[PDB]
């Protein structure tokens, strides 16, 4: 199975005019990065309904990943679930970037465009969604094996879901923030992986990536407290291989330089009054 290539977009996907856009759709920029880290208990009842759908969105894209398929069918399931439910694709016009959601096979890091591209017999695909309705955004991605998988992508897969849930639950208010980033990295090095550290999680809300920073590895430097009320991801990518990667001419599409295979898994969180609450379950 050779390294991947990029295939032939699709053109962009309609949305009904009435769903809200967020603001910076059609903008090169976002007006993001300063929003507040804790929210309003409005604004975390909205996070909610937006969690759920993309969830959902996330699910029903998942349950196509098979060989045969393309990546531009996946995005086009997704896209149609969150408008079938009056949310709008965050992706979609995002920075320029063309499609409703991420879709990474292989040593795709991250950030893949939805497009000819087909999955193979073998193949690991995360898909990434992100949903916006009442004015707020729900982030969330999944890994999913397509046919016989090789157990050492099996197993890459399988521990950084659980890297994933094993930091979600260190999760609770005043526990420092850094912990996130300790817990995934020791299992991530303990199977002899390593965490991508350029790509983070982020504080989100009214605004896609609010400005805050969540790290994936150890680096207790970071002095934040998580505080109940604040809302963000945990997306940890985990790559068999060294770190060192590659963007493609779309400006996008970010590889490994050994084209070794990555996996990722992502929710959007609350820290509750003494907890954790998982906003993008279903
Ligand atoms: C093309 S932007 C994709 C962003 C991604 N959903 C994230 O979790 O930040
Ligand atoms: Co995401
Ligand atoms: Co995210
Ligand atoms: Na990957």
């Amino acid at each position: 199975r050779t390294a991947l290539s990029p295939g032939v977009l699709s053109p962009t996907r309609p949305v009904p005019n009435w769903i809200a856009r967020p603001e910076y759709v059609g903008k090169p920029a976002a007006q993001e990065g300063s929003e507040p880290w804790v929210q309003t208990p409005e604004v975390i009842e909205k996070m909610r309904v937006a969690g759920r759908i993309a969830a959902g969105a996330l699910a029903e894209a998942g349950k196509a990943v098979a060989p045969g398929v393309t990546t531009d069918e996946l995005d086009r399931i997704a896209h149609e679930y969150l408008v079938d439910n009056g949310a709008y694709p965050s992706t979609l016009g995002y920075k320029g970037f063309p499609k409703s959601c991420t879709t990474s096979l292989n040593e795709v890091i991250c950030h893949g465009i939805p497009d000819s591209t087909v999955i193979t017999d073998g193949d690991i695909v995360n898909i990434d969604v992100t949903a916006y309705i009442g004015g707020v955004h729900g982030d969330t991605n999944a890994t999913f094996p397509a046919g016989d998988v090789a157990d050492e992508h099996r197993l890459l897969v399988d521990r950084t879901r659980e890297a994933t849930m094993r930091a979600i639950n260190t999760v609770k208010p005043g526990r420092a923030l850094s912990v996130i980033g300790r817990v995934i990295e020791s299992y991530a090095n303990r199977f002899g992986y390593n965490v991508v550290r350029d790509f983070t999680g982020h504080g989100i809300g009214t605004t896609f990536h609010n400005g805050l920073v969540v790290l994936h590895y150890d680096q207790p430097a970071v002095e934040t407290i998580m505080q109940p009320g604040m809302t963000f991801t945990i997306e940890p990518m985990i790559n068999l291989g060294a770190l060192d990667y590659e963007i493609w001419d779309d400006g996008w599409t970010v590889v490994t330089k050994d084209r070794k295979w990555t996996a990722q898994f992502e929710h959007t969180l609350l820290v509750t009054d003494t907890g954790v609450e998982i906003l993008t379950a279903l």
